[PDB]
């Protein structure tokens, strides 16, 4: 009893924790499980690996892939009689799904930033081209919209750790210095990290930051990383166990949804007017400056 | 026609081994050949030894093995490859078998002359799990060189490859009162954690204890400070491995080990020990820091 | 079916006429009507009444004139569009025509008032050449807002939209001893001619001389130092046009003059006249490149 | 008499240039112009721009819209009967065009710099995807190649000038230092020479930089900026002669290059080795530093 699992071929942390998760739960219920990759590429991309996966003589797919709502129907028709369960949606897909509540990552986000004050926020996207990244925007659009906050600036990366950063340096390096940050996954938020805290600026204290993921590595960002967990753990149990029952012809045939929670770490304070005084100020650097002196 | 690889991997989502899978696929594209991945449940060689049944099942024309084994385990793993050309990504000491692995003498070579050339003494050593065979070497490879050099460490630990497990070791260490002024980590997420511990001591990285990684993966040129770390190049590797593959389902290659180089990618977390006034290339970025943060406040004036 | 657009425009190579055309285009591209260009010898009227008869040869469905025209002038043109659609991308005082134009009373306002709220006094205007009715408009908008604002300004003078130009007359003034502490710009490369004037004049654009463009080309946000301009949408002006031309060839629209909106967009060139206490948040932009120039020396060690 | 051009629908400078240039001199020969557009999106893009074209019933054609030599053919193709001249090429084109020697401006720019004894150089192409680009970059890389230096880093823009400003922030924030850069554009030129400066940096003194053009803002940029001029203007009245002699069936039937030249302005300069003394370097500090007290 086999199924197969199609997946990004980008070695992004997110993609690859769903994927442990995914193997973790078909142990314990000895069922194997192979994988194909996607390049890039869209949706001719994965109809492709799809036909690998039933060459392979599989059970069942879970499509660990991001789709726009055309394109997954698209690649749904070339599994031909096999059960299909996609880790895509967005709202009324009517397809086989399981997927984390953006509405609610992004109201949690927006909710816990409003709560501790914060007016001047920024927003730093996944790559739009990316349905993902297209929701988690809009969301936060929404919350923010509905709170009478219009971002001062939103940005688009990759979901890289470095486009994180390229972003945020842009960004800062026009002069646009928001109080807070929402970033749309956990990778680009460690480079909007560095680059705040070498333009001379502390995360939180004076740009607070919140994360999309908690993927593993968050927890140890300098300073620990406040996020949106998603339990991909769960995800992996969840689907597995969904699509076991769609492969006996019995099930919540449709849309899921699974929750997510923030964490709060220390990334996110209350923004701090930190009005320092003008003649001491100054004066920090009139040692700075002679130090140099020595050298 | 089409030809189709199989590649076992620990279904362990760290950041090396999602790399390495990534290069593998980005070359195999290149080359029209398919791919296929079958994960082992950590637990050693049974674990594997299954991997590689499915693989076989799938009627695969070739087998990389990317797991750590011991020699005696690999030896059995292959055994299990019935007719079937198989290429390990790992290898040690005596192995009689196809592998491409990378220098770990270099890397701690490497590692150890960057440390010792800025002068540090008081050195310290966090190996990955040492039940892995990778951990092993390095630790290895960092103790022989620094031996070489009149210098044995001042104290070692082992972490998981974790960055939590990297934290938790630099803290229990530092708690401890032992404080080196410099580390060498065994891979970048372990790093990452240590610099956390570093740093929630009230120390800085570089200018205090400096550290330096092992892998160079996506992130760590990114990690606050940047990472000084032994790049090991894995989009090679990939690109290395499935070519030296599919020479051998052609029955002409140099069946046998095989190495790979590596080299060390100096960042911001390496730095002579506290010398009492600061080195002037770093002084004109901990300043331009310093500089920058009140040309901050200036500005919010 | 389909339907085509004749556009009739100034052969001169400026930047905002080209980024109108490209807007124009992208609007037709979306509704699926083709476009053809004709291009105006400079010359006048009777230059684009030649323009005109081409497209109208063309056998187009309507006709886009974007080139300057007095009200004179453009009436004539008019009178050349036997039965055809034609939409008027320059009016004036009286236009009984079809136009859209932006307000040009607003972007002098604008600029006016975002000088004499920084505290400008002493100012100057350079204008497009007066021979356009464009420069001509601009001229007087400004002239009125500094004159409602108790203010005459120190020089005037006229260009050609280019950026040489601008430099030229900029040096001329200066070499003349007239120093403003403002300049309200008519075009953005003219703008750019300027600041280099200003700058290898020893000065300062913004700290000493600050400087106001108009149009917010594309270029722009990237001048040394960016530039503080006035927005005209050239993107929306396309797409108006095309829309409201498209209205009038079904015989329903607001047969008759249009505006629409400007903005100011506040960049790096504008800043309070010199105080020897200058501002804080351009200090630590002032400072921070002297302090980084600085930085880099000490690097360089 | 009335000759056709296809352009990119893109407002970029030398395109704009060009296309003024081929209407100036046909004015002079009183023949009539009309221009199509043509929307990105390459070949078939092109292929439409033409059938209005030759809807229009000209007597000739100029396709000023950078090409593939597959893509070209394939355009040439679509002008039934229609004497067509392009003004994009490689080498061995078997069509008609006319193009600057990209082997003189790559060599005429790396020749310079490395004359001023540059060895740190970086290059900032112009889009790939682009075949001028192309070209242009692997210039760069043959005349560098054969002066034993291999560029310290390479980055690929759009053309617009804020990329221009993009890539080299990047480039610079990631600590990559050149001394000089060869710039596949002058707009790209001036977004990098704006990011050298806010980088603190000296344009010519500290980092030289070479443009690609010399577009009409050019000889203003601050500093002015050197540069590889292709004459526009030349460019334009050859192509219109050019392409009425192809109307008279007598040409000279194939491929055509016209000359370029370096212009000298102040963005080029021997790479400084300036040791400034320890004491006196801290001391332009140790003012700059009081100065913010005044505040």
């Amino acid at each position: 009893l086999l199924i197969g699992v199609a997946t990004s071929s980008l070695a992004l942390h997110a993609p690859s924790q769903i994927v442990a998760a995914i193997k973790s739960r078909a142990d314990q219920l000895g069922a194997s499980v192979v994988v194909s990759m996607v390049e890039r590429s869209g949706v001719e991309a994965c109809k492709a690996a799809v036909h690998n996966l039933l060459a392979q003589r599989v059970s069942g797919l879970i499509i660990n892939y991001p789709l726009d709502d055309q394109d997954a129907i698209a690649v749904e028709a070339a599994c031909t009689n096999v059960p299909a369960l996609f880790l895509t949606a967005s709202d009324q897909t009517p397809l086989n799904s399981i997927i984390f509540s953006h509405e609610d990552g992004t109201r949690l986000g927006v909710e816990h930033l409003v709560a501790l004050g914060h007016q001047q926020i920024a927003l730093l996207a996944g790559p739009l081209s990316s349905v993902d990244a297209r929701l988690r925007l809009a969301g936060w659009h929404k919350y923010l919209t509905r709170n009478q906050i219009q971002p001062i600036a939103e940005r688009e990366g990759d979901w890289s750790a470095m486009s994180g950063f390229q972003q945020t340096m842009q960004m800062l390096n026009e002069g646009i210095v928001p109080t807070a940050m929402l970033v749309a996954n956990d990778q680009m938020a460690l480079g909007a990290m560095r680059a705040i805290t070498e333009s001379g600026l502390r995360v939180g204290a004076d740009i607070s930051v919140v994360g999309y993921d908690d993927t593993e590595d968050s927890s140890c960002y300098i300073p620990p990383l406040t996020t949106i967990k998603q339990d991909f753990r769960l995800l992996g149990q969840t689907s597995v166990d969904r699509l076991l029952q769609l492969s006996q012809g019995q099930a919540v045939k449709g849309n899921q949804l699974l929750p997510v929670s923030l964490v709060k770490r220390k990334t996110t304070l209350a923004p701090n007017t930190q009005t320092a005084s003008p003649r001491a100020l100054a004066d920090s650097l009139m040692q700075l400056a002679r130090q140099v002196s020595r050298l």
